């Protein structure tokens, strides 16, 4: 019974990991957007 409770807790953690995997793409998109923002700032600096 306690092992099954830990297993359902692990299943909930796996669902949280699946949500983290879903949001990892959003984090990578934000990171690439920040990198593109740094590139845009660099392009603005090129003339500024």
């Amino acid at each position: 019974g306690n092992e099954q409770s830990l297993q359902k807790d692990l299943d909930f953690k796996k669902a949280k990991i699946v949500h983290l995997r879903q949001e990892s793409d959003k984090l990578r998109k934000s990171v690439e957007s920040l990198r593109d923002f740094q590139n845009k700032k660099g392009e603005i600096e090129l003339h500024s």
